This record gives structure tokens, sequence and C-alpha cells, in this order.
């Protein structure tokens, strides 16, 4: 009854472009029911296949808890110098055997490094965790290939035919990821796309990148900690694990609970002094234009990015309904996507200060986050999602990544918005906002003849390194919504310089449409 | 800068049928043990009002106070200063038995345990959701505080349910006077059209807080009114299990529709002597995969489960909700079991053995289903395998926001046909028609079980279903607990599918 393990199973994008593989290699397994004593077997070999002292702890580890039939690798991927050492010793080693494994390959692997991630060595932790894993050699352990390690596993078999593990179709677009990827090619930040239609993440893509390959047997010391110790941090997923000080991409949304709480209307208009000051307080928050923009309704609070504008309908509001509402883009919350480590965010309540800071409440730390300021930072999944729901008129979609999977285990995958949140409004409200969010592009330039696109613009502050971040939120063909960008430039001043990144990923999707 | 407590919202069916609300009754707010001997003839206060106003210690004295005990008090309103007299809301349920299960009750806020978790916000607010709706949605219906220069407060948000008056009504005369539960659910989108839990009881007993007498009435009650089968209540769901798992059976490859099997009346496990049962001794002769929905053949799934193995047994039958909550915004759902060997490992330390299999075959191991689970598993069936979560709320007015999920969670992958679905309702119509509840009027599937017990000594009876066949609009599951053979359970089906599908467009109160 020796254990057959079980192929992992292949991911590609949405179009069958192959994105994840299984090749063979050498490798030298080394079972119980084959040697007398492992530990004396593996010191005598360490030297002629260069075991390094992690390997051989490793190695250990499976042994112990092992069958006796079952082999375990001593070295994964054989160099062909660790081949050409053993073989002249090969009979002098009876029981160690040196035969063909797979191991996993990501042919575009900077590409989708941070949606995909990659496989490692199965190890310590991972093994106080079956029978499942007999003739396995590599488990998930990031991206894609954690959350949906089980998926892709596959089921083994004995000396019983082995079930392949199960193809994963991502919602991801080769050439969408090709492009945006471009867009940030030499920048930091992220690029989030989804379909508002689905909450399918179409293309998301964190910069710097790394390739994932160097993971898949184990990485070298020195590899491991160039990227670590890089100082613009390749190894960390800026779209999931990143958050960032929104700014004003968060005004549509925010002007949008306004009408919902019947604060404001559309014609509603206020006096811009520049300012505003809290009732019976002294200091004064100034507009981003210190003379105002003069008699500001909603509309052209989107336009211009009022600051006073909406200090006013935050102090009106107030940060528990700010809170209640805001919540319904997404914000304050992971937003459920099927990736691994996804980053909270923060919106700001008394409760999350009483518990951090144990401080009350102050009625100014609401002025500073209604303009996207203070305490408030979304993850660039965030600020996508709510820019899908602001684009569908309000229909909660769950970002997600895996769009099918094929093979034996069943499994289901999500693809339709779940529920849609209650506003006391007309549709209307949301077809106005769009209209002023056209504006945004028209009044201020990556306009195009061919489709419209409704976007509002930010700008954040650092915590060179020290240029103010990029922020762009928006959606195309704004009428009838297919695409959802959100792009943050760290360290691209104006966000408009952010559009500008944004522009191509829309064109490609809803114009252009292989090989590296 | 006194706090105005928040107006609870309604609660409504899908209709506008008022199912909860909030009336303005007077109560008398507030050493205290020399007065109220003397305050005790004047407001009519029991030995229990005053035993709880002194264990409570403004906490109130009496509440509702009647117009004469108003009027006697106030004759004498100058020997007690700090007595005052004031408004206060409380909770009324226009149909209390009727929706007890689904609405629950609000009771006093006086837990402690309650009020030390919560903020200023409850400021002023005497009452707190207790079960049910009114628990599970507390902070939707309680509303927001104001003050005294004064602030008006919020009042909570009205809901309406997806539940229907007039098919709650009918439900619930299928069980009145019997032990079970029947869970109506939309296919199309997962709301709860009905959910009744029988014997019922009154909530209002429970709004200002509850007699010894009347709680030690429910609480020792054998037939526990208190329990609610739908949601808390498991069963061991028996052979109506067997659509889904031989849908598994389609989708792992083992069979195909024309598929059949010699059925000797039992299984033996290969070189073993314990033969496994089938409920009819002599056999059914052979039997592809419709003959044995039609005749609930044990051997037919006796095999197929031995094929799928427990661990690919677990990953289809999960699917369709069991052996984990469905998700209804309820609050105390039941998980049910499904068992798997990682389970069994746990619990008793044993490894699973290959006969343990045979009976979750046939939905009768450790295997045990809420209404719920059923209802879900049903309306999956019926919809070709999109996974819906059973909800209750359909809609909230009012001022604060909130998401209201109404359509399809996500589809099973299934390597099958579509047909494959629509060849497994056609052996489920013909178990209407071949083995009384048909109607020409609309076609039903359907599928039948009985579950062992432990009168009250009697089987269970159980019954899924679902109509119009074709067309899906409503999916039943019914448990008469001790109602023998499954097929009792099925007439209590017929009147509530007939109810929605027929009479629903000429009930109301």
């Amino acid at each position: 009854l020796q254990p057959l393990p079980p192929a992992r199973g292949y991911i590609y994008d949405r179009n069958g472009v192959l994105l994840a593989d299984n090749y063979p290699v050498f490798t030298a397994t080394l079972s119980k029911a084959d040697v007398e004593n492992v530990d004396t077997v593996i010191e005598q070999l360490q030297p002629i296949l260069e075991l390094t002292q992690e390997d051989v702890d490793r190695f250990k580890s499976r042994i112990k808890t092992a069958r006796k039939t079952e082999r375990v690798a001593i070295k994964l991927n054989l160099t062909e110098t660790n081949i050409a050492k053993f073989s002249e010793v090969k009979y002098k080693f009876p029981g160690v055997r040196i035969e063909t494994q797979m191991t996993r390959y990501y042919p575009h692997g900077d590409l989708f490094a941070h949606v995909i991630g990659y496989v490692g060595r199965i190890n310590d932790k991972e093994l106080k965790s079956k029978d499942l894993y007999a003739g396995t050699n590599l488990i998930g352990k990031i991206g894609v290939e954690k959350s949906y390690e089980d998926l892709l596993h596959g089921t083994p078999g004995y000396e019983k035919d082995p079930t392949r593990g199960n193809d994963l179709y991502l919602s991801l677009d080769y050439g969408l990821q090709v492009v945006a990827s471009q867009q940030l090619a030499g920048r930091r930040g992220a690029i989030v796309a989804i379909d508002p239609r689905t909450g399918e993440i179409l293309a998301l893509v964190s910069s710097p990148s790394f390739n994932p390959n160097l993971f898949v047997t184990g990485i070298n010391h020195k590899d491991y900690s160039s990227l670590r110790d890089n100082i613009d941090q390749p190894l960390y997923n800026r779209a999931v694990q990143g958050v960032y000080p929104p700014g004003s991409t968060i005004k549509p949304m925010e002007a949008m609970g306004g009408l919902h709480y019947g604060i404001v209307d559309w014609a509603t208009a206020i006096s811009d002094p520049g300012y505003f000051h809290l009732p019976g307080d002294s200091h004064k928050f100034r507009d981003w234009k210190k003379t105002g923009h003069g008699i500001v309704n909603m509309h052209k609070a989107i336009i211009m990015s009022c600051d006073t504008y909406f200090y006013i309908l935050a102090n009106q509001m107030g940060i528990d309904q700010m809170n209640q509402w805001m919540r319904q883009f997404g914000f304050g919350q992971k937003t459920g996507v099927d990736l691994p480590s996804e980053s909270e965010g923060l919106y700001p309540n008394p409760e999350w200060k009483m518990r951090t800071r144990k401080s009350k409440w102050m009625k100014g730390e609401t002025i500073s986050v209604s303009i996207g300021q203070g305490a408030f930072t979304a993850t660039p999944l965030q600020l996508a999602m709510a820019t899908a729901i602001t684009a569908n008129h309000g229909s909660h979609v769950v970002p997600h990544v895996l769009r099918a999977t094929h093979g034996a285990k069943p499994f289901t995958v999500r693809n339709a918005p779940d529920g849609k949140i209650n506003f006391n409004g007309t549709d209307e409200d949301w077809v106005k906002m769009r209209e002023a969010m056209i504006d945004v592009i028209q009044s201020g330039g990556i306009r195009t003849p061919l489709y419209q696109i409704a976007g509002k613009t930010g700008t954040a502050q650092v915590k060179e390194r020290q240029l103010d971040h990029g922020l762009f939120v928006g959606f195309a063909p704004a009428d009838k919504p297919e695409i959802a960008i959100a792009v943050i430039w760290e360290n691209g001043r104006h966000g408009g310089s952010a559009a500008q990144l944004a522009k191509p990923v829309f064109d490609y999707w809803l114009l252009t449409r292989i090989r590296p």
C-alpha cells in the first residue's frame, strides 16, 4: 500500500491563459521500508547532495510521522550537480531512490505573484494538520495557492487512482493584468479592477512584484533577504494588505449618505467661506481652497472636491451615522476576498477609540474623516469595491478572484451581488451622482471620445518617498458600468496623475480586446 | 440633558400585515421598603410585583397603570414626592402565538449581563430583544436616542419579513395540536415564506416580565412550546436525503441514470457477514436511479455511498446546507451533523468504519438536519444547484442603512448536464403520482422519509418537496414528530402548497 500523491490542479485566467503549472523534476526519495536507520544515511549524503541544515531538519520531521511505505523527499528538484555527485555513489546507497516528481511553475511569475502567490515546502507547523498529504511535498503558502489549497490539492491513492486537484479559472484577465502592471512599472502602488455586476476582480496589481518561483522549492537566505530588505518592499501586497487614507475618493459615497439620511438635496447649497468652524469652537477647519468655492450644492462639491460642503455634511450626519452608512460600501471591514491576508482598514468610531486610545470621541475628529483624512484608511481593494457598489446603484458585491473550478471535488462559486443597500432615495440619485462623476473628468484631463468615464480623484499624505500619494476611483462605461478601477500611485503627487494610470486599463478592457 | 429614547420599529409580514408594534402605557417610576406597603393597595401591586421591584433596585413599581390606580394615586400624590408618573412604551404582538418562533419577544433590559456590554445608546431604553427576530435585529429595530434645546430621537427601523401571514396561518393549522415543524422557502431567493414550530407560545407574557406560574407552564410543559423545532430541532432526515445524494453520484461520475443494480433486499460489505438491510426485505429487483427515488431503495444508496466514500460523501452533501448552520438571520441556529472521520476522531477517538458510511447513506446515522437545512437542501435541488441562504428579512424601512440579501449565494459547479436536475425533478414528481398528495392544478415534486425516535414513541414522518415542479416557487420541509410514516407529513404540506399557489390571490386578519 504505497501512497500515490495527487496532481495539484492548474490555475488559468478567465480565458484559459495558463498561469500556474506542474512540470517534472528529479527528486531524491527515501522510504523507511527501504532504509535501516535514516539519521545516519542522511549525514553521509549531506555533503554529496549539499543539504542545508534546514533540509535535514525538514526531512527528519516527515520521516518520524510518515508511514513505512511512503517515500520522503531528501532534496527536491535536484540540480544537475547533485545528480552527478550522487550517481557516482549511486549503489553505495541502495535504499535511496531518485525519480521523477512534479514541482509548481508560474509561467508568468511576476505578473500574478500578488494574486496567485506560491507553494512552499510543507513544514513543521503544517505537519501538525493528514494521510491526505502523504505523497505530497508542497503546500500553498500565500495567495490563491493558499486560500484554495484544498481545492487545488487533489486526493491521494495507493498501490486506487489518485484524484487530480481542481483546475481554477480566475476572474482575472491576462491582458488587463499586463496593462495595469505596465502602468505601475517602476512605481509603487496598486491598481484594482472589479466587474461591478459581479464583484469579480478583473485585474489586481500591487507593485513592485516579485518572482514566486524563487519560493516553490525553498528560497536562498541570500535571495530571500534581498526581497525582504528591498526598500520598495516587493513582497508586500498593497492591494489586499496595503492601507491608505482615501482622501476625496470617498466623497461621492459620503454624499449619497447625505441624500439617504435626508440631510441634503441635490439643490441644497452652502456658503463656502473656505473653512468650517465647529459651533462654539474657534479652531477653523480649512477648505483646500482657502478663499472657498462660493455657493456649493452637491454637484459643485463633487466636481470641485470641496472640503467645506463635507465638513458640514459630516457634522450634521455624525460619526455614528457616518459609520453605519459608509460601511455599506465596504469600508472598515474585510471585503471577503478569497485571498489569504486581507486588511480591515479603519473607519474610526468612538468604540474603536475607547479601546485604542481610551479617549472620548471628539466632534472634530469627525471633520477630518469626512474628507478621507484622519484615522480613516482603506485598502485599494475596499476603494474599488466602494466604487463598484456606487457604479451599480447600491448592489453590494463581494470581491472575489475565483470564476470557476473544474474537477471532481464539489465547490460553490459566487457570481452575483449578495444584496442591495437599503437607500431612502430614488434610483435617480445614483444616476445624478454618476453624472457628477462624469463631470469630474470633463471639468478638470484623461478624456476619451469613445466612452464616458465617471471618476473622482484624491490625494493622501505619507505617514522623494515623502511625496503625497495619488488616488483615483472610477468606472466605465458610465451609463452601464462594466469595470471599476481603484489606483493608488504611491508618491504620485496629484490624483489626476493616478487617473492617467487608470485610462489605459479602461481602454484595454472596453476597446482593445497572450504569449510573453 | 435628559435622554429621549427611540421608538422601536414595527415588524410586518411581506404584505404590510402588522406583526409587532409599540403602544403607550402609564408606569410608576421611582427608603423604598416603607412606601411600597403604602403604595401596594393604591397601584394593585401583587406580592410578585413588589419582589421584582425590590430586587430590581428610576425603577418601575408597576407598569401599564390602570386609569383607576392613576386616579386613586392622584388624590394622594402629595404623600409620595419621589414617586413620579411617566409615559413609556411596551411591545405588543397582535398575533403572538402565530409568529412567536420567528419574531420572538422583547424582554426587560434588566439583565446587567446585557446591561454591561452595550452603550449610552440604551439610555432611557427599558426593553431589549431577547430571542428570534427581536434579538437578531435588535440594532436595526432599536433606534437612536435624543435628549432634553432638544434633539428628536431617530426611531427604529420597520422590518418587512419574507414571511406571509396567510401561509403561516395555514401551516400553523396543519400542526395544531401536534408536534413538529414546517418550513417554506422560496427557492429562487432563499426567503423563508413560513416557519412554524409546534406547540407555540404567547410572547407577550415575556415583554413585561413573566410570572413564575406562567413561565413554569412553558418550561415544564412536556411538548416544549419554547423549543424551536424549525431552527434548533434536529432530526434524522432519512430518505428525504436521497435526491441530493443521488445527484452526487452523477457528479462524481460513479453512476448513470441508466446504471442499474440487483437489489436482493440487502447489501453485503465485501468479505463481511453483517447484512445491511433494505426496508423491503424482498428487494426491489433491478433498480436504476429513477426506480431508487420512487421506491426509496436503501440498497441503491448503500452501494453508491460505498463507492463514493464518506469523504466524497461529505463534500457533496455539505453543498446542500447539511452539517453546518444555514445562515438564517435568527438567533440560535443549530448545526446538524453530517458525520465525517474528522468528527469521529475528535469526538470518540475512533477510526471511521466503512459500515458507518452505510448508515449515513440513507440519512440514518449520526446524520441530523434542521427543518431549515432540509428546506434549504430542497430549495437548492428544485433550483438546479444555486446555493441560497435561508433568510427571514425582506426589506427594512427607516433611517439606519442596511443591506438585504435577496438573491442566491452562488452556484454549485456540477459535472452533469443541466438535465440531470430535470431528470431528478421528474423522478420526484413520479414520487407524487406513484408513491395521496397529487393535484391536477400544478405539479408537486417531493420525497418522503421516516426517522426513528430515540403515542410519543411512534417514528417521525418527514417530507420535502416543491411546486410547481417545472418552475418552482416554494419548497417545503415537514416533520411530524411521531407522525408515523412520512406521507402523513406530506399531507400537512399539500394545504400549504395550495394556499401559496392557488388560494393566495383570494387570508387577512
